[PDB]
């Protein structure tokens, strides 16, 4: 899946 | 942080 | 995840 | 069939 880290 | 399981 | 098919 | 998508 998608893991999007700021 | 993150930690995703499938 | 886990799939079987017999 | 088995088609599997994570």
């Amino acid at each position: 899946g998608v893991v999007t880290s700021e």
